[PDB]
């Protein structure tokens, strides 16, 4: 019955199940969770591991001795449960000092502090075994046009990421970076707002091989974009280092619903793509149990993230294995899309009268694509009517 | 009184003022315009030049002799008026053969035809003096998830652009390519949907130096993105080869309003950026006079595109020259944003106790950014209340 | 296997399967269909009836004799197949004369013509047995703020609808009106843009009982609104006279996908509501087979509209009949939502210390709503994992 | 220089300038303001009055004696400054007990409490002189489809508002209610999501004359709707009892920017409409100074709200008074829009051959509307280029 096991590589942030329910208009509805309890409960549900921001594990301002105590207790919970920590990240957004950003704050002293806070947590991530270090620049941006010269801000963003790459290289660490785009919220517009902008930026860094993307379902959907298409471009570029799964109903505030909620058909096509492409990284949930829920609802929501992934995986596998679907893909010429347009080369193409002078445009235009039949097979498989 | 001259480099597509007014729900409301008449009328309004798709100048299906006659008459109009042709593009979207795309159609024979149709028009663009060749892949995309394997489609898109680069290089032409992104419409989702995705794609081509972007105001706004921010990223990457100016009211169908309509504040910040960065390319209008208008309204709309640019240029220049604005930019630390975070280097940063151990986070957090005063100065300048 | 029969009351517009594929950027990809052939093909698929605009059945400009011939042939097709015509409407949007509207055109002579064209088609609708007459004011609106004084336009809209009500009453016809809202497209903003605005307007007509709404899935979703919620408000007001079913992926141009495509979960909740409320009107599809398709794809798309409704009906019925769902609805207090807050009356409420002075707010706040468990049961039922 | 005076009727909520800067991702950046200090500072800036939620003035949980002390100090500040309190409202959204709503919470005991909390604050509002009592049902709604039966929720919403109307009538109070719509945030979808839905709902209350709307600029723009058009419909219905002014950049989270920011052209058309229609109620700002700002920035932002209104008022008045604009309005037939379509009556219309049989549709279709010239005059006036 769609039971997860650690082999499915499902991971959760501490801040997901640990969200207390404060929103722009309301107070917390749940008590804080001890990270140790979250690790134990997640392990019981069949998760593989957990992720953290610095400030989720070590309260901001802790002394070195309190920091050591918090880490020790957490490591014991990992040892007791077999849970892993595949990813870590920095909180460069909650504290008022970051109100205009971390890496791109106008104040230079804040930028330096943001780098030092990040470096300290890279060391800890490596100690705990993380392979990916995420950067979500949630305060990098603006509400007004004159507040931020974007060219200068991109110079500062490149400088920061280049320095972090120098750090990991000089220390000999095996950890890679992933940039998490988001278009807006909490800033009016956030820099590097989509997967595309992040991919383009990485190509201007000094050591691009160290950097990839960590796209999030709801973030791209906040710009009305097709999330599977964006993931396909990231895969095509070799840059899908991590992925964040959740749900979102359209263009509005970031809802962080459980995975499978929101756009269910997009969730199907996402799972189809990840499984077909052989993505081997964590399936990470960055979601918020709604503030209507008590703790029993928190764990039901978390379990539902994993359940929905496993149902969609079954349905997408059945779709691709169905001989009638395989025939419909050929009827729609998906096989021809995969063949080179002109492996014969430019000159051969220019000399081929069948490509222009003698091409029957009307006969080609009259051929139906048969896409609606294909899409109804996909619908029937999703719904278990096949 | 804000009178354009050819030195302002304003250009218009033939298909803009020539739009007959057909929309998804309605018939044409205006007669077709002869391109020769459009060139003459635009020259009288103070435009610098015109642009064309192949099929706007030479009716689809024309014989070689009719093609020569259409080109000859057009060249005479250019000679008679002094108008230039800085940009040309291909129509790979109107004819039914392109219903599933040109470069990424599932049918291989259509892909070959699309390349041959494009190459024929590159030759003509060079003959007429164009410096930029635009590609808008308006039919490259899908309405349904199974219809298009995006990784295979990106392979086909790269193959097409690589072949075009081989062609221009082998012929010795001085013309560069610019990719025009759009998120949707007429396809449910279009490949390379934003400036970012296009910039990232270019970095995977064989000769990236030949390719840039041609962003359009309304296209990025159809994804709710900040158009000045996207242009800043394109400028930062060295890839703003051309720009398309129009207006758009939000996330909806592509309205193609005259420039200055839609988001007026974004238009101000765009002009500020283009003029401050020294962009020297054409200021091209890709707009549609609304179908409510007769021909007098067409020319009033076109004139308004240029007028609004010139008013906004004045206001942005006055904003930047105002000593009180210069003081407010320093109060908001725009000067510090332009300074390196750590020109002293990584090791110096790690050893600097003022960046972490002795950094007074509360004092830094208490400093206001003064962004609202700055933004109200910008508003006052835009409105001519300063 | 989810086979429709005429008893399911599925209906289609002639203009749906008859859409030739012209879009803002492209020519037609299919030949025109004779309405007689559409009636025959739809009847074979199991539809119950068809609907029409005047101009779909009788070409604009037809003489009285050609009009009679077109009607006679259509009536024969209805007689031969048993198909019904439950709804008709007027085309007040295609012809250039309607470029600024029909009922709210600034030109008074156009407004009078629009009323006369509508009245002529009301007579024909009654002759063919229609019970509902739809009005979609697709050209009523504006691209610019000064073009339309909305208060005067609403006066003109009320005048038009009041005159139509006087007409039907004076003739003794049993046909009711339904207003079809849409937020934009083809006008920049359309008057009466949502279900809510239309419901409010109706209350100011002279004979409100004659008027209801005809909401369309994709239209409300073009404003990012919850379509089931809007339908619930229409049902609560007694005004759901007809409904138009299709799919839409978010806030963008009107896609008119087949029903079930787009937001699949919203489609589930819509069918749940219609079936639970006992809606007895037609299930009408206002959709467009994508222009990628040939005629075989047209009929596959149409069949898919009906199939998806029937699958969702089964799943929603199974959800509501499941004892575990019934228990979860009580756990979430849906039973208490249905009970009056204060049937004891105002004074009793004011004197009840348990409602304020002695209310334990912390105990009430700590109760979870159990909504995530309920929603995962709904997901499991939708997907056939229960 | 655009200096406000109390005669301009500008008002501000205590929670606007008093917003501490907490957002979904960040802690407060400003200290709390004493309401007395806010009244004094606002009076110095030229505001006319202030508004409050219960919980902004009296901390939740206060004893009767602390409540009396808070009210006394506030009344002294009003007396010392001459500031008025034209509007008050209830906080039915912050405390965890309201996590599923107030008036439409599934738990009946919460619904009763929400009514008692509201009634207590109606008494206080009347004591302080308020004329309008606002209801913003920010927690009335859902994240999931099964959580809320909307028909039952509308019954509960009507019951609540009917009881409040009975209360004010029985006490003899001269205060009216205004419903403030919002489409989403903090709930996934909020009930009564737009001006239209609220207007329609009011018509089903027992005493509709007691209820109107309090629309907010950014709320309607979160659904991509035209705010001036919605205000026009509210004015046409006689229901614009109050208005909330702010700015919003598109369809995203509620930004609450200062008035004039966001969509500047929509702000112009709004002021034109309010001043032309003679709206006499408060011009209330429901905005948030961005959390980047210190207290000096708070007051600069507040001052900017009033400044921008007064600049736009001047520009709109100059637009309407310009003889060239008056001529352009006649050229566009705004005069004919204001004349009845058929004051001659139905029968005369049916017998008028000039309305159909002899109407020259082609001549009418060829007349341009001249809307682009009109809109460029409006642009020139807005920008002070006329």
């Amino acid at each position: 019955n769609y039971q997860p096991t650690p082999e499915d590589r499902f991971t959760f942030g501490l801040w997901t199940v640990g969200w207390q329910g404060r929103d722009p208009f309301g107070d917390a509805t749940r008590r804080a969770l001890d990270p140790v309890e979250s690790v134990r409960r997640l392990a019981e549900l069949g998760a593989h591991g957990v992720t953290f921001h610095d400030d989720d594990l070590i309260p901001f301002g802790s002394s070195d001795s309190e920091r050591e105590e918090h880490v020790k207790r957490f490591r014991q919970a990992l040892d007791d449960t077999g849970m892993k920590v595949p990813m870590a990240t920095t909180n460069l957004f909650t504290h008022p000092v970051f109100k205009d950003g971390g890496f791109t704050a106008n104040d230079r002293d804040v930028r330096r502090y943001a780098l030092r806070k990040t470096i300290r947590n890279i060391d800890l991530a490596v100690e705990l075994g993380a392979e990916t270090y995420v950067a979500w620049g949630g305060r990098e941006g603006a509400e007004s046009g004159g507040a931020k010269d974007v060219r200068d801000a991109l110079d500062r963003m490149k400088e920061a990421f280049d320095l972090l790459g120098e750090y990991v290289t000089s220390q000999g660490y095996d950890i890679r970076f992933a940039i998490e785009p988001k278009p807006n919220e909490p800033r009016g517009d956030i820099l590097l707002p989509t997967v595309g902008h992040a991919l383009a930026f990485i190509e201007r860094l000094e050591r691009p091989e160290l950097y990839g993307v960590n796209p999030e379902v709801g973030h791209e959907q906040m710009a009305g974009l097709n999330f599977p298409h964006g993931i396909a471009q990231a895969l095509w570029a070799g840059k899908l280092f991590h992925i964040d799964l959740n749900g979102q109903n359209g263009i509005k505030y970031d809802q962080d619903l459980r995975f499978g909620a929101g756009d269910l058909r997009a969730a199907f096509w996402l799972v189809d793509l990840l499984e077909s492409a052989g993505y081997s990284g964590p399936r990470h949930f960055d979601f918020k149990p709604p503030r209507t829920e008590d703790f029993d609802g928190v764990w039901a929501s978390a379990a539902g993230c994993m359940r929905n992934y496993l149902i969609l995986k079954e349905r997408a596998a059945a779709f691709r294995a169905d001989p009638e679907v395989q025939e419909a893909l050929r009827a729609s010429r998906l096989d021809e899309l995969a063949r080179p347009t002109a492996a014969d080369g430019l000159q051969a193409l220019l000399d081929d009268r069948s490509a222009f002078e003698e091409f029957d445009v009307d006969a080609a235009a009259a051929r139906g694509m048969a896409f609606e039949r294909l899409d109804q097979l996909a619908m029937d498989h999703l719904l278990g009517a096949r």
